[PDB]
């Protein structure tokens, strides 16, 4: 009964997560043009993507389902079974919330419009085959940290590792941030895509993450032999 | 006699906060006009509410009252019995404190006088009906947070939960602030408009925390039954 | 032996302490007057005075001298005895290591001249006694917590405690900062004032921090009976 | 078999340090010139640098090799026996990885071409002999903490030391930066330099940290006896 709430505890979440976070970045390009917001002072904006997480997270399904992207899952996956791992609902989860997290954007924030958008959080690009690499590198770690977090001993009653992870993730975006927006989620993608997405890259975005996670858990295998 | 120091323990301490809070964002914009705050950097200003919480929660009754808003007291209640939840007390003390808190600034702060203000901290709008739903969604999270953290085990030795807790609210601010400035407490509201309140709205803000909280634990109540 | 190297303890860490955060604050005003630092930034100044104290508090001795401000210290004597509370030691301490503090920065730092100074960091004032209040009102959790956070268990091995105070210390700053530099220690201001000192301010400045102190253990007293 | 994964472990991660780090801070300059980034916003700088090592130290070997810089590890040394302390190993490591660490870096960020650089992250200088002290301070406290931590005790399951240890280099950095960049590591240096490096400054950086670390432990030697 549990993999359900499960899934609805991360389906819920993470739209709040991604509403925030399409908050905040949002929130700082406002009011007319030319005041503060000619190009955003980034880390606040690292902040509210950064600090989220952590706190979802610590509220959240705890052994279970606590995370937000399709990366971190299959890094767990990694090991000898399918038998129980229909972990792919999580990925419909994260991406069905993200489209109502968009979507409830667009119906408040209704009047951010210059040449007007909300932007494709991401891939938009005044750099070629860069910006490929870059996102790969960086959930590299948070993988890395988030199952680093998880070998002997399960969840806190101190409430470190989502202390954590939040501000692991966070450092993903002070750099993921100005190249092309952050990215180390998936579910991030789609919601901003759901309008207009023209590049073929937002999911070389995914392809990314995964082998960054790929190497990522091959490379914490080897660490020391499960 | 605990319950009363209690109640002057947050009397007392929201004060205190509420004058930080609002000492630090009026803090930058103050020296003549046009030269760093045309329009002042978010995040400190976040940050001063943000950690605030945490300190002041670290200090003050532990098991008992720590907080210092309205919502997460009713999250509170919510179970069978008001035989002993007579919490009104709690808001009425928040209340108070918030005016000697925005009372004892106009004193000191008395020279700030552009077309002058230490404005309504909140319902201002360039916007019509989104401010409202955009805290009711943060609170939401805070409130989880404030539950989640005490569900087994009580209070700190390790202190995680505070420090928790205080950059937890932060979140909220960072992305609150814009639109109409932060809200996630009612007892921040009143203290501002003490002066001339000409929104609806700050309230409308109100019953949107208790909502955002309403949904909170009704949704926390279903994670696992109590 | 140990009274001893304890105060060197403070006399080093102390010094390195004011440095630091004389510097980052200087850090920022200077190349070539006109291009980012107008007006530097306030947060990051924050956290280097913020974070260092944490750092250099988590390092240094542990039961016994770990601070580095005379106000913490009387709060702490306020109990029934001086029979071994010569803590005045400290105090001239902390005061030693702020000369050589500010001292050796001169030394470097030694091009940084428009108007050029290295400024009091504090009482400049473009205010007059609001300034008094202001600092008060924000040692009073500090020393809060900085005895909060030692009732029943005394030193770390989880750390949280340093972590905490530092970033609650910081919380003064965020705030503190603007009408009169921060002001949360005597120390502080010994070293800037060392060159010309015109305000009968920065004194007014401490027995402030020890008035802020002084109801701080009264009302921490009462909180529950010793 | 472990003092082998043990170096790749840092080989690796280092790299992945400094390549987030000069991610960044690259990361800010970039799109046409005067718009935010005419002189990047110093702390994100900070926290890149500054939340990376945390994270990437809670995740790696644990006992062992964690960090990333010379001075730490001689810090250790520092005892009676060398007879199993080829920490020399960690040296080249930590030089090896910093170079595919920059390069890697040139191959994606291969367009940042005003008077183009990705410059000496660090020995620039509008400065003449002060640049030299101001890092010896800062690793003091570093490699201060770094050992403090460790005494009895040795590794997290509540993480507190790397959250700390990282945040604690953070401090180095905000102020760090300014006159000649952040400099607490010995890796960071080569990795800049690679290219066109004209100071007889970022060695003489060395042999800083070294000092700085060497009365370091000194200082916490005679803290008592071991």
């Amino acid at each position: 009964k549990l993999f359900w709430r499960a899934v609805v505890a991360e389906f819920l979440a993470t739209t709040l997560f991604v509403f925030i976070s399409i908050g905040s970045a949002l929130g700082f390009k406002y009011p007319v043009g030319n005041n503060q917001t000619a190009v955003q002072d980034n880390v606040k904006v690292s902040l509210a993507f950064g600090l989220s997480i952590a706190t979802l997270a610590q509220s959240v399904g705890h052994i279970s389902g606590a995370h937000l992207n399709p990366a971190v899952t299959l890094g767990l996956l990694l090991s000898c079974q399918i038998s129980i791992f229909r972990a792919l609902m999580y990925i419909i989860a994260q991406c069905v919330g993200a489209i109502v997290a968009t979507a409830i954007l667009s119906g408040i924030t209704s009047s951010l419009t210059g040449n007007s958008l909300g932007r494709n959080d991401l891939a938009d690009g005044v750099n070629s085959g860069q910006g490929l690499g870059i996102e790969i590198i960086g959930t590299l770690q948070l993988v890395l940290c988030v199952l680093a977090t998880t070998d002997r001993r399960r969840r806190d009653l101190g409430g470190s590792a989502p202390l954590a992870i939040g501000l692991s993730v966070a450092l993903g975006h002070l750099l993921a941030i100005d190249y092309t927006g952050c990215g180390i989620n998936p579910a991030r993608s789609f919601g901003s895509a759901v309008i207009t997405h023209n590049f073929s890259n937002h999911w070389i975005f995914w392809v990314g993450p995964f082998i960054g996670g790929a190497l990522a858990v091959l490379i914490y295998d080897f660490i020391l032999a499960p």
